[PDB]
């Protein structure tokens, strides 16, 4: 497969190789936020990263992954719409080539200028490759990004992607901390959808972030810097690696906060 962001193998492209990318619980969506409704039966949310083991970050040529250790429950996420646990194994952002887009999820409409998410697996399925086979499988912690002030947790990650600058490059990574990526407030909205890249499965439980976090100009201009492209070929700048809202159809957003 040889799908993109590019002129001619972007999203509106992606359904002839993975038609679903036409079905009924496609992600990313609109959040509507006067039409999302709170619901009392929302658990407590547990994000208990205090064990987390970042090994590696990885240009694979549409965005970059931090890479963490998920052979134990070290950095895990319970409870809010979760049943049982789930590992976290990567997270990765989406951005744009200026500040007014960026984001998958738009809140009224409203891009923000990139969206951090990350995946976890739940681990009654054993192993990552079993659990996106099922409706249940994965968790997405997806939080929005605007430009303003500099946020300092993010700072080893764009001091590192010099040196990954290219599709397959990648560099150690340890002792990485993703509580320093979070907002102050874990107020969320939570729907069923699915992976926002090929092969696109329709196994997530989304919960988006009502508050974003702020990163700075530089720091962005730095994401920005990054190729598609492998090394010693055509230019092709890391910009626009998003996907647009998708059809809510049947769904029901659920917000977790009064
Ligand atoms: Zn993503």
């Amino acid at each position: 497969h040889h799908w993109g962001y590019g002129k001619h193998n972007g999203p509106e492209h992606w359904h002839k190789d993975f038609p679903i990318a036409k079905g009924e619980r496609q992600s990313p969506v609109d959040i509507d936020t006067h039409t999302a409704k709170y619901d009392p039966s929302l658990k407590p949310l547990s994000v208990s990263y205090d064990q987390a083991t970042s090994l590696r970050i990885l240009n694979n040529g549409h965005a970059f992954n931090v890479e963490f250790d998920d052979s134990q429950d070290k950095a895990v996420l319970k409870g809010g719409p979760l049943d049982g646990t789930y590992r976290l194994i990567q997270f990765h952002f989406h951005w744009g080539s200026l500040d007014g887009q960026g984001s998958e999820h738009t809140v009224d409409k409203k891009k923000y200028a990139a969206e951090l998410h990350l995946v976890h697996w739940n681990t009654k399925y054993g192993d990552f490759g079993k659990a996106v086979q099922q409706p249940d499988g994965l968790a997405v912690l997806g939080i929005f990004l605007k430009v303003g002030s500099a946020k300092p947790g993010l700072q080893k990650v764009v001091d590192v992607l010099d040196s990954i600058k290219t599709k397959g490059k990648s560099a150690d990574f340890t002792n990485f901390d993703p509580r320093g990526l979070l907002p102050e407030s874990l107020d969320y909205w939570t729907y069923p959808g699915s992976l926002t890249t090929p092969p696109l499965l329709e196994c997530v439980t989304w919960i988006v972030l009502k508050e974003p976090i702020s990163v700075s100009s530089e720091q962005v201009l730095k994401f920005r810097k990054l190729n598609f492209n492998g090394e010693g070929e055509p230019e092709e700048l890391m910009v626009d690696n998003w996907r647009p809202a998708q059809p809510l159809k049947n769904r029901q957003i659920k917000a977790s906060f009064k």
